[PDB]
């Protein structure tokens, strides 16, 4: 059924809008980055090496996550654990682009994030490359964006910049818009005035 | 005064050693594996990008890291907190390679290393490359070594032949000690004649 690509940089408010979003839709909610978290995590705890891409897809074989598709219920289960707290901790922000970066855990999280949106009906797929690589038949795909300035300001700086100047010129995944992306920048919204405006552009098309 | 470097993979015991071999000699020991794992710790709660080399080194400018030199009281402190304990975790342990391998990091450490060797008189300095890189006019180097199953045997097999696989080397004038089937208290001894005689 309709799917919803929600794309771009973190610290614009995306997760809660896209959750939201979900709701106001009657639809069903994927936070694609909690699942390279919960992978990130199950990684530090195993101690492996992050130098050695080998040693991280080998220890990923199978790793028991469980995530939901109820923006209303969302824990990140691994191993039957809870860790929606851990893996939001600064150790895990840390690693997580070195362990998303291995070819092997891609491949597999982007399949699972796959079944999980035809598993789901009307979804809503929040992350990074969901309009360009994960679901590029998306019906619709949003891309949510601020100014530096403005990310800045709901993070408390020069840190946002540098991650803005890498994420551009990454060789692996750089942060872009897919070609019929809808962009919308959120500067001077609140959240309820950008949920206003996605469902606005969803009930259009 | 008495410089030695002890140098050798992981799993061979090489620790409890060393600090034992300090107590015996009456000498200072420093570990300098810890101080690579303090600075990792701090870099994860800063939750820098482990993929960004720049972000790491300027990250890591200022740690304020202090550590003990007496091998009956080590703590490893990290901005007054004493967090031994932390830095040993598994978290610390997949990530210390890569902020290991920022060359910022190294210098600053490797530094930091010669001057609590030099201040501490007669000291016995555990590391990987203490006798190639780090003290490499040290007057005795030593390094501890064992067979894949040996060092495999104490911990539990396959993660010890893929990082033996993948300056770590002993110096050219360093001496071989193959702990396979020694116990701690016996490398201990021999260690002490080692040192003695020279």
């Amino acid at each position: 059924s309709m799917v919803v690509a929600v794309d771009g940089p973190s610290g614009t408010g995306k997760s809660s809008v896209a959750k939201e979003l979900a709701r106001q839709l009657g639809a069903s909610y994927l936070d694609t980055g909690a699942m390279y978290r919960i992978v990130t995590l199950w990684v530090l705890r195993a101690g492996v090496d992050l130098t050695d891409p080998a040693a991280i897809a080998a220890a990923t074989d199978q790793v028991p996550m469980s995530v939901s598709s109820d923006p209303d219920a969302q824990t990140a289960l691994l191993a039957g654990e809870d860790v929606s707290v851990p893996i939001r901790g600064n150790e895990v922000t840390g690693a997580v682009s070195a362990v998303s970066a291995v070819p092997a855990v891609r491949e597999r999280l982007v399949r699972q994030q796959r079944e999980l949106a035809e598993s789901s009906g009307a979804v809503v797929v929040e992350g990074r490359d969901i309009g360009t690589v994960v679901l590029p038949d998306a019906d619709v795909k949003i891309y949510l964006t601020a100014s530096a300035q403005a990310r800045a300001q709901r993070r408390n700086l020069a840190d946002v910049q540098r991650r803005d100047h890498l994420d551009s010129t990454r060789a692996v995944s750089p942060l872009r818009p897919a070609e019929d992306a809808l962009e919308v920048d959120t500067s001077d919204m609140t959240q309820e005035q950008v949920v206003a405006h996605l469902l606005d552009l969803v009930r259009t098309r």
